[PDB]
């Protein structure tokens, strides 16, 4: 007989997964899996990321219940659970969905031979991303582009991604009864008290597949918006109602099929021929995903500065102290604390406040490592993405794709032309919910008397700027400009 092991470790779906399709087809018993590594605290990981997933692994264990199923949360490391339940379960084929990532690849093909040795079929479809990324470096003569306008002309002569995967059975094969390492008792999905965490959540966004087909049906709620959304003119400021889709984490985590997403964006383009264009439509995002994904699964060491062919070699400066102060959120900039306040509580920011935080640190103002910061936002985002925080890191760097080092962004000017009374800031540092809006961006060129009757005096309540921009922005761009002439 035919029994298969669904092996979730991205996809973390029922709609759009051919590797769960095929693992049911002819099949007698199903064994979906997700491996955890109960030892992964004892190594970096927020609880708000960590929680998002355990909370899309309960979305799973319900809908695997609603058909008959169940979800197995084994506990090990892949490398040493596989051989034991492939004779244990009579396992026959094994089903997973691609992944790029360099630990990935180690990982994955570990497995593959384990499974050849037991005679384990295995079936590993691309559904993470649009496209076949190896396929889109072959169509391009061999070589990714490097640049989005390349990019896009590429995908244009390969045509439309792949349609969406129908939906599973309403009833699907359970597992074996009786199999010992599918006891209940140690297949259960763990909470954020058991796994380690001493401190709960605080983020506002629920993980699993069903709250990301209801934010994607809410975003599509009016066409219109769908069809004229332009990247750059949304506003990071926005709070209540964020002006983007904040579908990130849940395509991080395969909750929602991007290509669902693609196909969704068709529909509406259809009828409205005005729609935008890439790379600032809603549909040019998921590209800028696809080109990271593309770009950096064919570079090595593209998370790093040293050994990476694409990125700039920058002698960053070694400053734990400007680091600590932009880690805590103490840089005394009200917008620049407020962005890393959002990033600690939620771990979602919208695009253009990552602008805002990642060229104070490097570029801009404080001359620190785009890998030191990068560390800082794997730790917190709930949408951390391997190659997607790099790329945009080393963007906000001029290190890598961006090379306009004299566009520096104001920590005092640039969130006042969006929310001139500071909304954003009292929200997240309530320690300023109460000074006026003249100075709310720049509490230190307040009067002693209005700090006092805020009750947030500059260097006792509130600290002082850690630096004077325009000093600080100008000794940038003379190292910058002097680090771009010296290659
Ligand atoms: C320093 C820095 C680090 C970042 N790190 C990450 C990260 O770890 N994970 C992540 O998902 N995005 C990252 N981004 C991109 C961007 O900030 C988020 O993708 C976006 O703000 C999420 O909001 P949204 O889902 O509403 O995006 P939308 O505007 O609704 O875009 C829809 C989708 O397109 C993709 N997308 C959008 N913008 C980008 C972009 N610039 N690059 C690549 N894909 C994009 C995402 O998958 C997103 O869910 C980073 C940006 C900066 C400046
Ligand atoms: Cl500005």
């Amino acid at each position: 007989v035919k029994n298969s092991i669904i092996w979730f470790r991205k996809g973390l779906r029922l709609h759009d997964n051919p590797a769960l399709l095929e693992a049911c087809k002819d099949a007698k018993h199903v064994y979906p899996v997700f491996v955890l590594d109960p030892h992964f605290l004892q190594q970096k990981v927020s609880v708000n990321r960590y929680n998002f997933l355990l909370e899309s692994l309960e979305d799973l264990q319900r809908s695997f219940q609603a058909r008959g199923s169940r979800l197995l949360v084994l506990r090990g490391k892949p490398e040493e659970v596989f051989p034991r339940v492939f004779r244990e379960w009579g396992v026959t084929q094994l089903c997973f969905e691609h992944d790029t990532e360099p630990y990935a690849k180690v990982r994955d093909a570990a497995v593959r031979r384990l499974a050849a040795e037991a005679g384990v079929e295995v079936v590993t479809p691309i559904s993470h991303t649009l496209y076949d990324t190896d396929m889109l470096v072959a169509r391009n003569g061999g070589a990714a582009p490097l640049t989005m306008q390349s990019f896009t002309k590429l995908v244009d002569r390969v045509g439309d991604p792949p349609a969406p995967a129908p939906d599973p059975p309403a009833a699907m094969p359970p597992p074996a009864e009786d199999m010992p390492s599918a006891a209940p008792a140690a297949t259960g999905v763990p909470t954020w008290q058991e796994v380690g965490f001493k401190e709960p959540p605080l983020t506002v966004f629920k993980g699993g597949e069903t709250e990301a087909l209801a934010r994607l049906e809410a975003a599509f709620q009016d066409p219109k918006w769908v069809a004229g959304f332009q990247k750059p003119d949304t506003d990071p400021s926005a709070w209540e109602k964020p002006a983007t889709t904040v579908l990130s984490p849940y395509l991080k985590f395969g909750c929602l099929s991007a290509r669902l997403f693609h196909a969704r964006l068709l529909e509406v383009y259809r009828r409205h021929p005005a729609h935008s264009q890439p790379p600032v439509s809603l549909r040019g995002q998921l590209l800028w995903r696809e080109f990271f994904y593309t770009v950096g699964s064919t570079t090595p060491n593209f998370h790093r500065m040293a050994g990476n062919p694409v990125c700039k070699q920058i002698d960053w400066d070694d400053n734990p102290e400007f680091l600590a102060a932009w880690r805590e959120a103490r840089t005394g900039f009200p917008w620049i604390d407020a962005i890393m306040t959002q990033l600690v509580t939620w771990g979602w920011m919208h695009h253009l406040a990552r602008h805002s935080v990642a060229c104070f640190l490097t570029r801009g103002d404080l001359y620190v490592s785009w890998e030191r910061g990068m560390e800082v936002f794997e730790e917190h985002l709930i949408d951390q993405d391997h190659y997607l925080n790099a790329a945009n890191w080393m963007w906000l760097s001029a290190s890598a794709f961006f090379s306009q080092y004299f566009r520096v962004y104001s920590p005092v000017v640039f969130g006042k032309k969006y929310d001139p009374e500071g909304r954003f800031i009292r929200k997240f540092l309530p320690v300023l919910k109460d000074m006026p809006a003249k100075y709310i961006y720049e509490p230190w060129t307040a009067p002693l008397e209005v700090q006092r009757k805020a009750g947030c005096v500059v260097g006792r309540d509130y600290p002082a700027p850690i630096v004077d921009h325009a000093v600080a922005s100008k000794a940038c761009i003379a190292r910058m400009a002097a680090a771009y002439r010296r290659s």
